[PDB]
């Protein structure tokens, strides 16, 4: 529904530091600097997920103490490009289609890593072991939440080299609503 003023600052800190780690981490698969600036917003789940690239990488996840689902969200621009990279290759003009049973393989472990950072970054807050549930590529098919529902959008603005492209973190809010007191 809403959020305090205290409780938007704590989840901004939390991601900023999330976006530290996930800097540093990209930087290492990505073989060069890359830059990573974080911005928070709030909005419904209808917005959000109409604002969703078809096809995208949409990874549904949840803790051990989470009643419900988020979702991590990446370009496939930047997720081409890192696979290629971590392939041997260049990371030059990548493909726009859905992944293969491979890529997905490779790209669900690098995401793993990511979400794991992400749950380092709430460390102090809430504890968790992040899960995969589920994969898309199409977000027609990404129903987590009814529509009007509030949720908290984390975004991750990558950029390297010319190149800049996004990873979001999609938290709703009766996710964190039991938590807000923390």
């Amino acid at each position: 529904t809403k959020f305090s003023k205290e409780q938007l600052r704590t989840f901004q800190m939390i991601h900023e530091n999330f976006g530290r780690a996930l800097s540093t981490y990209l930087s290492g698969r990505l073989r060069t600097f890359v830059d990573v600036e974080i911005s928070i917003d709030q909005l419904t789940y209808e917005e959000f997920i109409r604002s969703v690239m078809i096809p995208s990488f949409i990874v549904i996840f949840t803790g051990d103490v989470f009643e419900g689902s988020a979702i991590f969200e990446m370009r496939l621009d930047l997720f081409y490009t890192m696979l290629d990279i971590i392939m041997g290759g260049p990371g030059e003009n990548p493909p726009n289609r859905p992944p293969t049973e491979i890529e997905t393989s490779i790209m669900r472990k690098e995401v793993t890593n990511m979400l794991t950072l992400l749950a380092q970054a709430w460390s102090d807050f809430q504890y968790f072991i992040p899960s995969i549930e589920n994969v898309e590529t199409n977000p027609q098919f990404v129903q987590i939440v009814p529509p009007n529902e509030i949720v908290l959008l984390v975004t991750a603005s990558v950029s390297w080299g010319e190149f800049t492209s996004f990873i979001n973190v999609c938290w709703p809010f009766s996710l964190l609503e039991p938590l807000l007191e923390k």
